[PDB]
C-alpha cells in the first residue's frame, strides 16, 4: 500500500485491453479542462464510474481491482471507449446502470464537458430484462390494423378543457379516422380536469366512436402522477374501464416507477405508451449530456410498447440519420454499428420484443410523404394541431390525415417514388377528399 | 395548472418539451418561485435538521461522514470492516 | 418570565394588525358577562382558541408566540374580528378547525353568549382539501338533465314502512316525474325496515321507473350508521347494486367519518348527498352558535355533492337574503363580501367543484315561483308531503310538482316576471295538467310566515 | 285516505299514554311561536322526530302508525314528555338517536326555541351498546393508584411548542408529581409540531419520569384527525410505542368515528380519554340546545374511559347541582330522578362500566378543597396553567398541586371539614412545602 495521489491513467487507461462479449461498453465524447491530457480525462471517467476515487486507499488490497475495474481501452480523437465488467451491475436495473455510468462523472473539474453517445448492452445482461410486454406484432393483432402507419394525435389545448369537452374532442378525432388519441404529457389530475372524470368520459367517447366507425380505437390515458402508488391506482382504473392503453412519462416519473408500472401494465392486459418528456434537457446539445439513442435502449429494456422518436421535419429538433438509427434500435433484432447514423456498437437484442416508433410535433399533411419515406409502415404518426387546427375542426382534420397516409402508402406499394411525386400523390387524393384539399391549403406555407 | 403534491407534474410542464424546439437553440431553467398555496400540498422532510441532531445527540459542529472505498468490489465482510474502522476512528 | 394572571387584552388584542392573505379570519358576535369589556372578551376568545390560557406560563419563552398567536384586530359594536396564522391548522382537517375555533371558547364564564357568523378560509389552506367528488356539472351529465331545477322528495311516513311498501312509494314518485327520491334522515337500519332489504327493493323500483319513463333516475340511500366501518360497508353494497347515489347525515355522523365516506364514494363512483340533520341545534339562535354559512363552507371543503340549504318559505326557518349568500358560497368560484346577506369576508374557492343547494321542507306547488326566483336552475326542490299528500297519491303529486317547475322555468325564459305572474303561470299550466289543478286546490290556503 | 293538512295534536298528543319500560323517553323544554298552543308545539316535535310530516299522506295506510309513532304523553308548564317505541331505533347507534331526536325538530317556525333536557335510555336498548372498555376500577389497577383523585394537566402554550420542548414540559410535570399530562384539544398535527415527532418525544419523557419517581405515569396523546383512518393510524402508533392512553375529541371528530376509535382502542389495550370540545356550542343556553347530561349518557354508552365534566369553580361555566348529577350518571349503576339536579328520569345502566369524571379549566391550589368535596376520589383534576404558571416552573407547580390534593384527602380521612378548614389545611401543608406556599401566594386573589 503506497498512499498518495496518482494519475488516473496509471490504473484506468489500458489500450491493450480486448473487450469481452460480456462487458458493457460506453462511448464518451470528452472535452477536457485545458491542460488535462485526453488520456487522463478518459481514465478519470472510467475510474470514478467503477472502482476508483481521487487518492489511493488501503482497502484496495482487500479486493481484486483487476477483476472489477472499468478500463478506457481506446481513444479516437475526443471519443473514449470504456469497458465495464459484467459483475459491476445489478441484474435487471436500469437505475443501477445510470448510477455508475452517469452518476458523478459529468461534474468533475478535470472534464469540462462530457456526452455519452452510445452503449453496448451485452447479451448476458440483456437476459435479465423483460423488454416490452406487447410489441409491434401483437399490437397490430389487438388493433386489427396492418400494412400502414397508425394514426394518432394529442388533444389540444394542452390544459384547460373540462372532462366533458375534452372527451368531445376525442370522439370527433376518432370518429373522423384517427386510430388513437392521447392526453398531453402534462395533463395528469388538475382542478379543471380530474383524472377519474377524464377516464370515464373518454372511454365512453372511445366506445361510441368504435361502434359508429366499425374500427377498433384507443386512447392513451396518462397515469403519470407524483408517486408510484398513485400511478398504479390510475392504471388499475383504466383497465377496469376497458381501456386498451395507458401512457406514462417515463423520464419525469423516473425509471424505478416506470418499471413498476410496466410490470402492472402486463398483469392488467394494458399496452403501454411512453412519452419522453424532459429528454431534451440532456440530449439536445452535442457537447454535454446523454444522446437519446441511449435512452431508447434503456426504454426497450424495461419495456415500453411505444416511445416518441421525433419527426425530423416537425417543430422539434431531430437529425435524419440519427433518427433512422434510433428506429432500427427500437424495431430490429440486431443492429450493426454505423458511424453514418451515430451507432458506435453492434447491438444484439437477445430476442426482446420490438417497440413502435412514434413521430409527433408540428406535422401536417404535407409531411406525410417524408414521414412514410423515413419510417415505413411500423410507426405512429401523431397530428395534434394538425387535426384540431383544420378549418372545419377535428373530425375533418382526422379524415384529411388518414386519407393522406393511405394515399402515400398505396403509392409506395405500387412502386412510385413517393418523395419525387409527393405533391402529385396528395393532389390526386384531394380530388376525392374535400377535407384533405382544405388542409393542404391552410398549411401550404408552414415550414420548419 | 398544477397537480397538488406532484413534483412529477411540475417537471412535465416546465421542462417537458420546451427544451427541444428548433426555434430555441438552448434553454436553461435558472430558478422557480414555488407559491405558498402550492407548497402546502407537499410534506417536506420527514426528520429535519433539529430532530436529527436530537436523534444523533450531536450539537455545535458539522457532522463527519465518508464513502466506503473502493466504490465496488469489496465483499460484504470486508466492506463492514472498513465501516467499523472509520466509525471507531471518529466519523 | 413574570408569573401571575394578566388580562387577555394585553397580548391578544392588536387593533393595528393587518390581516395576511394566508390568515384564517373569523367574525364573532360576543355577549360579554356584564362588567367585562368587549375588548377583554374578544381577546379571551382569541387567546383560548389559539395559544393562551388563564395565567402566564414559563413555557411561553420556549416558543415564538408572536408568530403563532391569534389576534383580535377590529371591534365594531358586538362584532369581533380575529385572525389566525395559517400554521396553526392541520392540513385538510375540518375537525382541527372546529377544535380550535369552537373548541372551548363558547363555555367561558366571562363570555355569556358567542356566535360565529362567518369565516375567511385562505387559498393556501383550501388547497389542502379535495372538495366535492362529483360537482354540479358532472352530475348533470351523469343524469342527462339540463336547464331546470331537479325534482326530489322524501319518502313518507318517515318510519314504519316495510322495505317492500317503501319501494312501492319510490316507484310511484319516480314514475310520476320526480328525478330522485330519498330515505329520511332518521331511517338507517331498523327492525321494521333493514338496510339490506331496503337497498335491494328500492334499486329494483328505480330500474323499473327508468325503463318505463325513459329518463335516468336515482334514489338517495341513507348509509348513516353508528360507526364508520358500518357506513362504508353500506356504501359498498349500494355501489354493488348500481346506485348512482348514497346519502349521509354529515353532522350527526360527524366530520371525521364524513371525510371517510366522501373518500370511499369517489373510489366507488358514487354521488354523495349530504343531510344537515342537527344543524338547527346550534345555527338557529342569533346570540349563540354557528351560522349555517360557516357549516356550508366546511361542507364544500370536505366535499359533498349536495347540501340542504332551507326553503325560506317552507315549514323550517330560513332568511331569504342569507340563503342567497349561502347559495353563492356553494356554487360560485368567488364570492365577494356583502353586508346585506351577512357575508363578512370575500371567499375565494381556489378551483374547488361546486355543490348543489337542496330546498326541502313543507313546500308545495304554490311555492314554486318563489323557489325558482331564489335558487335559479342549479338546485334540487324536494316535495315529500307535497307529493304523497296529493289527493290522488304519489304518482299524481310527482307529476304536479314536475309540471309546475317546468312551467315556471318556461315563463321565466320567456321573459315573464314569475313572482308578479306566479299564480297566472300556475293556473295556465293547470288547464292542461289535472294533477296540478288539484294540488293547487288542496294546499292553496296552507302558508308559512316568512 | 283524507287528503289535506291536519293539526299535529290530533295524532301525536296522547295525555292518556302510559310509558313502557322499553320506550325511550325525552324531556323537552319548548318555547312555541306566539299563538301556537303548547300541545300543538309538543305534538309537532313528536311527529317530526318519528313518523309524521306536514300533511296527510296516502302511505300512512300502508303502515301501523299506532305501533310506531312517538307520543307526547305529559306536559308540565313548558316541559313536554315524549315517548318513542323501542323499534324506532337502530341497535347500538348513537348516530341514529341523534338523527331522530335532534335531527330537524329544532328548526321549525312553529317552535321558536327548543332544549332537550334529559333522556331515559331503556334497558332493552342499552344492551346493544358496549360501554367503556376499561372503567374506573380496571384503570386504577393498571395505574396502581388508589385512595385519592388523580392528577393531570394540559401542556401550555396550547400551540407553538416544538416536539422537543413539548416533551420537556411533560417531563417536568410528571417528574414533579402529576400522574398524567395531555395534548391540548386543538393540538393534532401541525407544521410546528407533527404528531409522529410528538408521540416519540413524549413517550421517552414518560418512561424517564416513570423511572426516576418509581410511580406509573401516562400521557394522553391526541389522535384527533380529519378522517377515521388517520385517527386509527395514530392510535396504532401510540400503542406500538407502549402508551397507556390515547385521547379523542369525540364531538368534533363525531360519534361515528368515535365508535370506530373506541373499538380499536380496546383491541389495542389502550385507555381512552374523551375531550368534549364543541359541547358548549349546543349545551350552554337554557332556552335552546342539548343539555350536557344527554351527551354524557351517550358518551358512556359508546364507551369513553374518561370525559370532562367541568369544575364549577373554574374559568368555564358549570352548575354545582347539575354537575353532581352528571357524575352519578357517569359512575353509578343506577341513578334515580332528582328535580334538584335536573335529572328528569331514573336511569338504569344495565351493568355497563363507569366513566372517570375529569375536572379541568382555570383551577389552582385554592380550589382543591371544593374539587375533592364535589367529586370525591374517583376523578381527575387537571392543572394546566395552574402547573406551568408556578413562579418556579412546571416541576415546582406539579409538586404544589400533588401536595395540596394529598393534604386535603388526608384531612378528610381524619374527619376534618375540608371546606370550613380548607385554608387552614393548605396553610399547614405549605409550612413544609415551599412550592405550595408560593402557589397560594401567587393566585390567592384569582377567583371566578
Ligand atoms: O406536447 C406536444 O407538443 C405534443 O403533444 C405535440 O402536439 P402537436 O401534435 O400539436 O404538435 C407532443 O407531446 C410532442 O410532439 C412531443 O414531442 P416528442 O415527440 O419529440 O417527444
Ligand atoms: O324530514 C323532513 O322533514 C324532510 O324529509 C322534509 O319532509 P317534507 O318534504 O314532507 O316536508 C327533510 O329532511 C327536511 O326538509 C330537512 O330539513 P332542511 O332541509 O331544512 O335541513
Ligand atoms: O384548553 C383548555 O382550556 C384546557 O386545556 C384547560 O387548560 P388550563 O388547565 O390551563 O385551564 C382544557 O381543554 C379545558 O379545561 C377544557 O374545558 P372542559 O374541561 O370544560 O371541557
Ligand atoms: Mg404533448
Ligand atoms: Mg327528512
Ligand atoms: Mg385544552
Amino acid at each position: 500500500y503506497e498512499a498518495g495521489v496518482r494519475p488516473y491513467r496509471e490504473t484506468y487507461y489500458d489500450p491493450d485491453y480486448e473487450p469481452k462479449d460480456t462487458d458493457l461498453l460506453c462511448a464518451f465524447r470528452i472535452t477536457p479542462k485545458p491542460g488535462v491530457p485526453m488520456e487522463e480525462a478518459a481514465a478519470a471517467v472510467a475510474a470514478e464510474s467503477s472502482t476508483g476515487t481521487w487518492t489511493e486507499v488501503w482497502s484496495n488490497l482487500l479486493t481484486d481491482l483487476e477483476r472489477y475495474k472499468a478500463r478506457c481501452y481506446r481513444i479516437e480523437g475526443d471519443v473514449a471507449y470504456i469497458a465495464y465488467p459484467l459483475d459491476l451491475f445489478e441484474e435487471g436495473s436500469i437505475v443501477n446502470i445510470m448510477s455508475s455510468i452517469v452518476g458523478n462523472v459529468f461534474g468533475f473539474k478535470a472534464v469540462q464537458a462530457l456526452r455519452l453517445e452510445d452503449m453496448r448492452i451485452p447479451v448476458a445482461y440483456l437476459k435479465t430484462f423483460p423488454g416490452p410486454p406487447t410489441g409491434i406484432q401483437v399490437e397490430r393483432d389487438r388493433l386489427n390494423k396492418y400494412g400502414r402507419p397508425l394514426l394518432g394525435g394529442t388533444i389540444k389545448p394542452k390544459l384547460g378543457l373540462s372532462a366533458k369537452n375534452y372527451a368531445r374532442v376525442v370522439y370527433e378525432c376518432l370518429r373522423g379516422g384517427l386510430d388513437t388519441t392521447k392526453d398531453d404529457e402534462n395533463l395528469n389530475s388538475q382542478p379543471f380536469n380530474r383524472w377519474r372524470d377524464r377516464f370515464l368520459y373518454v372511454m365512453e367517447a372511445v366506445r361510441k366512436a368504435e361502434a359508429e366507425t366499425g374500427e377498433r380505437k384507443g386512447h392513451w390515458l396518462n397515469v403519470t402522477a407524483g408517486s408510484t402508488e398513485e400511478m398504479l391506482k390510475r392504471a388499475e382504473f383504466a383497465a377496469e374501464l376497458g381501456s386498451r392503453y395507458i401512457m406514462v412519462d417515463f423520464l419525469t416519473a423516473g425509471f424505478a416507477a416506470f418499471a413498476s408500472v410496466r410490470r402492472r401494465a402486463e398483469e392488467l392486459g394494458l399496452m403501454l405508451h411512453c412519452h419522453r418528456a424532459m429528454h431534451a434537457v440532456f440530449d439536445r446539445q452535442p457537447n454535454h449530456g446523454i444522446h437519446f439513442r441511449v435512452l431508447a435502449k434503456w426504454l426497450r429494456m424495461v419495456g415500453g410498447d411505444h416511445v416518441h422518436t421525433g419527426t425530423v421535419v416537425g417543430k422539434l429538433e431531430g437529425d435524419r440519420a440519427e433518427t433512422l438509427g434510433i428506429a432500427d434500435l427500437l424495431r430490429e433484432d440486431y443492429v450493426p454499428a454505423d458511424p453514418g447514423r451515430g451507432l458506435f456498437f453492434d447491438q444484439d437484442w437477445a430476442g426482446l420484443k420490438p417497440v413502435f416508433p412514434v413521430a409527433s410535433g408540428g406535422i401536417h399533411v404535407w409531411h406525410v410523404p417524408d414521414l412514410v419515406s423515413i419510417f415505413g409502415d411500423d410507426a405512429f404518426f401523431l397530428f395534434g394541431g394538425g387535426t384540431h387546427g383544420h378549418p372545419r375542426g377535428s373530425r375533418a382534420g382526422a379524415t384529411a390525415n388518414r386519407v393522406a397516409v393511405e394515399a402515400v402508402v398505396q403509392a409506395r406499394n405500387e412502386g412510385r417514388d413517393i418523395l419525387a411525386e409527393g405533391r402529385e400523390i396528395l393532389e390526386e387524393a384531394a380530388r376525392s377528399c374535400p377535407e384533405l384539399r382544405e388542409a393542404m391549403e391552410l398549411w401550404g406555407d408552414v415550414k420548419f
